[PDB]
């Protein structure tokens, strides 16, 4: 007998798109640490400043596999991590274009800034050249290599400094004098880019009226959600610098379940096109996306709930296979523990115990209102 701890609007289903060379694993470990306060898990339930953040693990393929399409549906937004040295590899391009097809909003994080030969401006440049994406910097790093001392937030128009310790973050002081000219130059470039995404901001810009910090964030978000803009951040996941800012950007610019289109399905035995809105008032529907052999509970079946709610110990239909399944226990895999929940809601992710015939890609739904989300 529990209600939602976190609302739809305050939910972030994210995935991290990057190669092992770009530092995907080390980046992921930092996110799990900051989001789990007070071996690779298929999906990790976590939080950040009052928001539910589900970190969905993604594969490292270089092909047009069906597993990626499913991995892109399960997540709503994504964090594309680039290597500061190389920038954009030929294999990052194939991943990027697939995300664009399914309309996945993405923020970019230029990792390994403290590494030798790291160049932020260069890396940002490759996105517009190679990928042909409208990527823009919302940050400017203070120094490179071991001189990498801090990060400038172009939106808030402030600077943060890192002592390279466990404390890491410091208060938001004024931008250093030697970086002000470039900072305002990039901030004004950012403001112009955003003005082209919302006419209301263009009008204020042309009339000479100031654009507030929140108006700029809204514009960036609006553009990022429409897959027309890609905010670019910087940091060093290896020495823990700028990772918390990425989490802030997830809240600020990545979509909540309601910010992406309602998922499309079909009624079994017919060609009828159906849509399931991301809401609790609708009939339950969910997509299973990973079956893991757990050592304690034996067999976990991870699933993304698109619509409705589901109580533990209740039946549902595996519409893909035409079988009844009893969701015995519902678990959420946290960073350092497991939580058994009595109810899972729309736009959330959990693992069901007790399923017999369900496999990756199958649809689980309310027995009284059937739907198959994946084509077969
Ligand atoms: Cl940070
Ligand atoms: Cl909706």
């Amino acid at each position: 007998a529990m209600a939602r701890e976190f609302s739809l609007e305050k939910t972030r289903n994210i995935g991290i798109m990057a190669h092992i060379d770009a530092g995907k694993t080390t980046t992921t470990e930092r996110i799990l640490f900051y989001t789990g306060r007070i071996i690779t898990s298929a999906a990790t339930t976590a939080q950040w400043k009052g928001y539910r953040v589900n970190i969905i693990d993604t594969p490292g393929h270089v092909d047009f596999t069906v597993e990626v399409e499913r991995s892109l549906r399960v997540l709503d937004g994504a964090v594309a991590v680039l290597d500061a040295q190389s920038g954009v590899e030929p294999q990052t391009e194939t991943v990027w274009r697939q995300a664009t097809t399914y309309g996945v909003p993405r923020i970019v994080f230029v990792n390994k800034m403290d590494k030798i030969g790291a160049d932020f401006l260069y890396s940002v440049g490759t996105l517009r050249d190679r990928l042909q994406a409208n990527a823009h910097a919302i940050q400017l790093p203070i120094g490179a290599e071991d001189n990498f001392e801090g990060i400038i937030d172009l939106v808030e128009n402030v600077a943060y400094f890192y002592e390279d310790d466990l404390g890491t973050r410091s208060d938001a002081k004024e931008i250093p004098e030697e970086y002000k000219e470039q900072a305002e130059e990039l901030r004004n470039s950012l403001i112009e880019a955003v003005c082209e995404l919302d006419e209301e901001l263009m009008d204020k810009y042309l009339e000479g009226e100031e654009i507030t910090i929140d108006e700029l964030k809204a514009g960036i978000r609006k553009g990022t959600l429409n897959v027309e803009f890609y905010p670019v951040l910087v940091g060093s996941a290896f020495k823990n610098k700028g990772v918390q800012l990425v989490l802030d950007a997830v809240l600020d610019y990545l979509p909540a379940p309601t910010d992406v289109a309602a998922i499309k399905g079909t009624r079994p035995d017919t060609n009828e096109e159906i849509e399931r809105h991301s809401s609790d008032e609708e009939p339950f529907s969910a997509l299973a996306f990973k079956v893991m052999t757990d050592p304690y509970v034996g067999k976990l079946t991870f699933f993304r709930v698109y619509s409705g709610t589901l109580d533990s110990g209740s039946y549902v239909k595996n519409s893909t296979k035409g079988k009844r399944e009893r969701v015995g226990r519902i678990l959420q895999m946290h960073a350092n523990s497991r939580e058994e929940i009595s109810t899972v809601y729309a736009g959330d992710i959990a693992a069901a115990v007790g399923l017999k015939d369900t496999t990756t890609g199958d649809t689980l739904c309310d027995e009284k209102d059937l739907v198959i989300l994946e084509s077969m």
